[PDB]
């Protein structure tokens, strides 16, 4: 309730749906912090493997620098070697992850 929760979906990846992110001072104190999570969460031997190096936003126009660029109900992209690919990520994914918890 009182958590930013964002949604993270892999870069150049079409059938993945994205992971839901609870963001407080509580759950991740630093930005390595974060992009260590997303690695042990998203990196496995095919998609992103040798790790999570980026945060895109959706449209991949920005890479993310800081915690406080995260919005609540958003959703970004995580990108390892190669460049943004743009794909429909967020297409059919209900919001409701972002209002009822």
């Amino acid at each position: 309730k009182k958590a930013k929760k964002v949604r993270f979906y892999r870069n150049g990846d079409r059938y993945f749906k994205g992971i839901v992110y609870a963001i407080s001072p509580d759950r991740f104190r630093s930005f390595e912090a974060l992009l260590a999570d997303l690695t042990r969460t998203l990196s496995d031997n095919v998609n992103l493997p040798q790790g999570v190096r980026t945060i895109y936003t959706i449209d991949g126009l920005k890479k993310i620098s800081s915690l406080d660029q995260l919005v609540e109900g958003e959703s970004y992209v995580c990108g390892s070697i190669e460049p943004f690919k743009k794909l429909e990520y967020t297409k059919n994914v209900n919001p409701n992850w972002s209002v009822n918890v």
